[PDB]
């Protein structure tokens, strides 16, 4: 039930203590965990990631009512081997995302460090899935802009809880994808692109998500909801952002649009966004100089978005173009 390279990975069945030492991941090779339902799983060891030629998730654990005790361990992804300011988007491979947690349970206290590029992906689930106090430190990667596409969390789930988490990235701290019932609570998140719903894609329906009681600094933006601008059969409805403190944004403070890639512009109407409230305690957000406080693009907006405990500062105002949603602030104008 001690687990000492990626060959024993596989002899954990029977276990309901399994012991994860340290050791490194050699090239050409992944670590897959599948315990038993309601196992504990404790980390007794950081574990290395060689630089690889594979294709991620190069870590992968699936479960029913894991309970994995991280005691403050490390997945080394190496991504400064990695990095070309590209991320995924072009240039070097970069294996990605780095972790994938599928299943039920409850995830604590351990540390991504330097993923190639998207750091931990979440979902599927078979019941509430937990992860809490888990630190994604990708700061490395803010030299030279290097790191790129370095997502803290990638969700397309349901019954996901993520709390008490720091993510230190180049791109959103959170990317919400596809999913009912995902929270998004106490968390710290700088350097990257801010709390993220989507890229909403074709077929992607997020719901019931609570953004609530985060802190984000030294972003690109504040908070986000985007849609791609052709996507179709896709929806965002009821979302609350609650008692967050954002500062240090370099380009929006909340940007909410349908024109994705494109900030602005022909907003798409196949992806509607519904019942958009910042409520509950007070979001506030402030703005670099050249930032923008507030834009809404939508093509397709819907229901009394209560923006009533949002107050937005610095900068220079943007634009809204809710459709049929009606916004009642708030101070951001
Ligand atoms: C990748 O970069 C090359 C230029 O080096 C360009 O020709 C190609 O079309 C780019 N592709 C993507 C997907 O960005
Ligand atoms: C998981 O989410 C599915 C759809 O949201 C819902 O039907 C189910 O009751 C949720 N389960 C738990 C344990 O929350
Ligand atoms: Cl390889």
């Amino acid at each position: 039930c001690t687990v000492k390279s990626v060959d024993d990975a596989k002899d954990i069945a029977g276990c309901s203590a399994v012991t994860l030492n340290g050791f490194t991941v050699p090239a050409g090779n992944t670590l897959v965990l599948n315990p038993d339902k309601g196992a504990t799983v404790t980390m007794a060891g950081d574990i290395t990631f060689a630089k690889t030629t594979l294709d991620g998730p190069l870590f992968t654990i699936d479960g029913t009512g894991i309970n994995f005790v991280g005691a403050d361990h490390i997945f080394d992804g190496n991504g400064a081997l990695y990095w070309d300011g590209k991320g995924t988007n072009n240039g070097t491979h970069k294996p990605h995302p780095f972790l994938k947690i599928k299943g039920s349970g409850t995830y604590k206290k351990f540390e991504v460090l330097n993923s190639p590029a998207q750091a931990i992906s979440v979902g599927p689930t078979d019941a509430h899935l937990t992860l809490d106090g888990i630190t994604v430190d990708d700061f490395a990667g803010d030299t030279k802009n290097l790191g790129h596409n370095t997502d803290g969390f990638d969700v397309s789930a349901n019954n996901v809880t993520i709390q008490n988490c720091i993510v230190k990235n180049q791109d959103d701290c959170i990317a919400i994808n596809d999913g009912n019932n995902i929270r998004f609570e106490n968390n710290q998140c700088s350097g990257g692109h801010g709390i993220s719903i989507g890229s909403i894609a074709t077929g992607k329906h997020v719901s019931n998500v609570v953004i609530k009681g985060n802190t984000v600094t030294r972003s690109m933006y504040g908070v986000r909801i985007k849609a791609q601008r052709t996507a179709t059969s896709a929806s965002v409805s009821g979302v609350t952002y609650d008692a967050n403190t954002i500062s240090g944004i370099a380009k929006y403070g909340v940007l909410i649009s349908q024109s994705y890639p494109d900030d602005v512009g022909n907003p798409g109407t196949g992806a509607p966004f519904s019942d958009v409230n910042f409520t509950g305690g007070a979001t506030t957000i402030k703005v670099n100089n050249a930032a923008t406080r507030v834009t809404v693009e939508c093509g397709n907006c819907s229901g009394n978005w209560n923006w009533s405990q949002l107050t937005v500062t610095g900068g220079k105002a943007g634009t809204i173009k809710s459709d049929k949603a009606k916004i009642t602030g708030g101070q951001y104008l």
